[PDB]
């Protein structure tokens, strides 16, 4: 029958690109559209990068649209192409002549079943969709994000990059009443790709496994990591094999006003507030299992 | 030739309704659509009220769409129909099968010239349009709002109602780079309709002038007002006869974080900041001239 | 209140252009869109001509779309710009990024009341609308055409030009079950503009009355006419002042198969068939009254 | 990579339904939409039948739209549900809120590559698409029809049913300049399913192979057939395995005017006219190979 319908919103970005690769190697998922957010790079670059990845993967049938050019209430800060390392093809196809929100809305309207949204850059497009289309909330099964940290941030002391870029958009997502699943730094810093794992991917032997290895190569070349955290593919991996993860439901609030804490995801892990949980927070992963999943799925491109 | 194209976004609301009446009596203006915001009443009620007013005025040709159901990042607070007083007709037509933002976007796309947006409730729809359609900013001539106060607020000590309902949306408007014109309480509290003026409107003698009088009657039945301030029609009046007003260009910022000041419009009247002006702020009005304008235009419905 | 909503489909064409002028000088009518058919000239030229006329008339607010590039089942035959004579402005605006049928459909969907279609070239676009949008038939009040002849044709012995170009499309219109009103050659050959009438239009003295005179000049420079028949404006004139015309309801069939009669409108004037009437056929006009109407309306452009 | 994109337009109809089954069991094909034509049954029934088949097959992700309610220029004639025999599920999903032509156009616009149209009922929707969207012809790779007969007809002496229902639409398709491939009665009368073949399908053992057998059962219960011709699946079979067929390129004209020959496909097999070929005409099939293909593909539903 039909697969699980998903909308992927992202800002490639090496790990976003690997998330695309993993999703497209997974027949359990039906990627309905890919839209670009601005974060890792400027909106022109993230859009171009989605197109190049879909060109590489011979999935020009998936509609693409460029999203918001900046955060809701803040100027854009960025992380020279945004996908440096491998030689990638020029796009062989054009994005749709609409915005990301328009393409997401069209998908939700057209759909006969609730759609899962996966957003692995700043939450700007997702927030705009939620606020502008209250009539389509019933068509959203859940929103699976890469962003936030119960613990320390990777951009400012308290904040992870994606949330920091657009804290207001993230807060809108968490306040929306739609189930939210969060792959924060607590899980992604455990999802490390060691040099031996990149070697393993390279040894798979096909052009896509090679490109994935090259993407991983370039990024790697105080945190105390053995290998590089591979953040965005944790969202897709969780959809495919949730048994690889430990996840808890807690209340999460995004700080938008603090002097020293803008963009922090405040997670009420110990039930200190009266707040009902609004998110599933990933807190652990079987790292070898995660690597095994990526390696197995890369055989799709043989 | 063609008139000045406008998009009217509002939350009727007695003064919003009078603003509709004034706009539709003015051949210099071409009202392209009317959309409803939530503020004065719930979104179902403000939508119904737009429809009832257009039914009354025999302008069922103007497309109508309901907007956002709540503020961007806040729960809705409201000011039992929202237009109490006169007996109004049930709607004879349906709203468009799209959202307010969709209808605004379609208008801007279709337009051969920049369109003036007039927004007299909370700025929620306008902000969603600005953020979701960066490609359409060049199609927006200016945004004329009723909201804010250089001086004291009418809802909280520092904040006027429309801005207070959605401070984030108002801030997005003021930060947008599109010319903004503000009819705040500084001007609207001067735009008082005295009992003698309502008598004058009633003496015009047609069904619409009568309804306007009834709307004014009901609202009237510490501020030190002689008559009731008629806020929202100041936006339309400024478009028709700017010579009735004194306006200055200053920097305006909307407070979104303060303990005691959320929703305040902070106006740098005395050039104390380094900030370049982003708004035209109305600070005075020829009150009798404003009343004369309304009375003259009401003859349209003879 | 609101005016009579119309969709104008045409192939300018000097008389089509004069029909546009007359319609836009008439506040009783609300021209919702103008679309171009191919007939008098190629589809690129008729589209350009609509745009030039709307530019001249300062009505760039009326949306324009190009229609079908050829007849349904036949190659295009045409009557070097298609509006030769006057110097006309280059367009200052673009057509909509949709087809004529799409623009007509959007209009009908958006409308709160049945819309009158006026089609003064071949019926190609109208037929495509009727067949492709059966759900919108209830939104069409009537279809007013310029085309056909109860008597002799002006293109082949039995056929008038517009019907001859696309007989199948015309037959679809007449078979549609929507009220059809026909300004055929029986009426239009009586609607002659004499040299003295063109002088009168020229003496009105404004740039548009001058252009109309120039259009009439050029066309004029066996039929036994005193002046040139002004065909297409008879449709608009009938909407404005039906009392200027004598019209009868009869059955009309369009010949699509005959050896010698393709494109003939067969009118059962004497009730010789069992067929129920499907059209209002204009058979007479008060010519001076028609000229008076045009001259009076041209004062609009003073 | 991505599969071959197709638009399926059909009027189920037992063989149309089997064509849907075959297409959805074939990963080489990406069915972008299914639209309904009127022919075998009324338009309400063919639409319902598409929905029931997609419900059965768990492919509610494929968008569906109802098409034209009657032939272009003729009243509808039909072949009590239109899919009698098996118990089928009620639809679990709704058709799109647009017409067939609108859905086809949207698909063609959105597509990054030319799309193959397969039409197995009357050509009404396809013709409307071709005439109304000349700008999208370059997005149509080819049109594969079931219809016509080089030899004798199955509805009137000279005409096959699908062409007879709408000869004008078929003629528009053949005149369009887009490559046309025709599975006429010459091939479909050879594509017979014997009782032993239905037994074989039934022995495959899954719910879908069972339903296919039931559909074949009911239809069977002067022509000189051993088994029932299975017409519409020949189009899909030709796309999957053209080596099963013998096909020739010849000129084909559809008769629309004849006294005794309306709806005939006139095939210039012996090059007697000066006309350049406009169609690929299927003239032979490896019947056992065709049955083998259906049986192999039915294993998809195990
Ligand atoms: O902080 C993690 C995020 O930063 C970006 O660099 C990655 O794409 C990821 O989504
Ligand atoms: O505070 C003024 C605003 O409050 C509302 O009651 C009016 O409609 C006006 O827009
Ligand atoms: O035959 C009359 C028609 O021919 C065209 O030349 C005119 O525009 C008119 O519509
Ligand atoms: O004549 C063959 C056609 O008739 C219909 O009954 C079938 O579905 C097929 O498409
Ligand atoms: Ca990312
Ligand atoms: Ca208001
Ligand atoms: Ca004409
Ligand atoms: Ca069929």
């Amino acid at each position: 029958g039909s697969a699980l319908p998903i909308l992927l919103d992202c800002d490639p970005g090496h790990d976003d690109a690997i998330a695309i690769v993993l999703a497209l190697a997974s027949p359990e998922l039906d990627v309905k559209a890919i839209t670009s957010s601005a974060g890792n790079q400027t909106p022109e670059k993230t859009l171009r990068n989605v197109l190049r990845m879909l060109t590489l993967l011979n999935r020009t049938d998936i509609p693409v649209a460029g999203g918001a050019v900046k955060p809701l209430m803040r100027e854009l800060i960025i992380a020279e192409s945004g996908l440096d390392g491998p030689a990638l093809p020029e796009p062989t196809f054009a994005p749709q002549n609409c915005t990301a929100v328009e393409l997401m809305a069209k998908t939700l309207r057209e759909s006969a079943e609730p759609v899962t949204i996966v957003s692995t850059g700043p939450q700007t497009n997702v927030a705009l969709l939620l606020n502008s289309h209250p009539e389509l909330h019933s068509k959203i099964a859940r929103i699976v994000i890469m962003g936030g940290a119960m613990g320390l941030g990777n951009w400012t002391p308290a904040a992870e990059f994606n949330i920091y870029v657009d804290p207001e958009a993230a807060e809108i997502v968490f306040q929306s009443g739609i189930p939210v699943v969060m792959a924060g730094l607590d899980v992604t810093h455990k999802a490390q790709i060691h040099v031996e794992d990149t070697e393993r991917f390279r040894a798979i032997g096909n052009p896509v496994s090679t490109i994935v290895a090259e993407l991983l190569d370039f990024f790697l070349e105080k945190w105390g990591f053995v290998g590089a955290p591979l953040h965005d593919p944790c969202t897709i991996a969780w959809l495919l094999k949730p048994e690889l993860f430990t996840s808890v439901e807690r209340w999460v609030g995004v700080e938008t006003q603090g002097k020293y804490t803008q963009g922090m995801t405040v997670v009420d892990y110990y039930y200190l507030t009266g707040n009902k949980p609004n998110a599933t927070v990933m807190v652990d992963v079987d790292r070898q299992g995660f690597v095994d999943l990526l390696a197995d799925r890369l055989k799709f491109y043989a």
